[PDB]
């Protein structure tokens, strides 16, 4: 908090894989949906 993450930075590691990104505490992850 709060805050440095670059959400268009995680997107480029989901989007193609048909998911979205998250971060969360500057931790990039993608969702389970």
């Amino acid at each position: 908090g709060s805050a440095f993450c670059n959400l268009a930075a995680c997107e480029l590691s989901c989007r193609s894989l048909g998911l979205l990104g998250k971060c969360i505490g500057e931790e990039c992850k993608c969702v389970p949906y």
